[PDB]
């Protein structure tokens, strides 16, 4: 049919996700709350955007004279929260590895510290959008 194939192309779209490693039970959680038919989209929707604001606010932070460590932990641990939450386990992780960074008050460390935060949110972004798009079209 069509939507058959939507369900069949999310599942496995979704079936992605855990198969590489991007996400774990917490985003199984958030399909056992919405079992609110669109509550995962608008998680994830929110997730993508305070997601990228933190990282951008982090960027800030490492680009100034004088880097506020302080408030680089701070960020990163909110963003470890958020990660945990939706079930992106990877940035949550490299998250945790940002700390010894901002405690070695270390500038190129917090850097390309950010830049694996990057690499870990765009992974799973990819296949955030994709199935946002799938989620959509049950109803097009």
């Amino acid at each position: 049919s069509a939507a058959a194939a939507l369900r069949d192309q999310l599942t496995a779209l979704l079936s992605s996700m855990f198969s590489q490693g991007l996400v774990d039970e917490q985003f199984q959680q958030l399909q056992m709350l919405q079992d609110t038919p669109g509550f995962v989209s608008e998680v994830v929707t929110l997730f993508c955007d305070d997601a990228d604001r933190i990282i951008n606010e982090i960027a800030t932070l490492l680009e100034q004279p004088v880097v506020n460590f302080d408030k680089v932990d701070a960020y990163v641990h909110q963003l470890k929260g958020s990660s945990a939450s939706v079930g992106a386990q990877k940035v949550k992780f490299t998250c945790m590895q940002f700390r010894q960074f901002c405690q070695d008050k270390s500038r190129d460390g917090c850097l390309m510290a950010l830049a694996v935060v990057r690499n870990d949110f765009y992974d799973l972004r990819n296949k955030f959008q994709t199935m946002l798009q799938l989620e959509q079209q049950i109803q097009a």
